[PDB]
């Protein structure tokens, strides 16, 4: 089997990142592609 998959997971709009939680996607965008101010 493959080392990664799309499955039923959420994906980043800016890079090749994926996660099972929408909260983890929000935290990824808010810290990696945007910042807290
Ligand atoms: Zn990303």
């Amino acid at each position: 089997g493959s080392s990664g998959s799309s499955g039923e997971k959420f994906a980043c709009d800016y890079c090749s990142f994926t996660c099972l939680s929408k909260g983890h996607l929000k935290v990824h965008i808010e810290r990696v592609h945007k910042k807290i101010k």
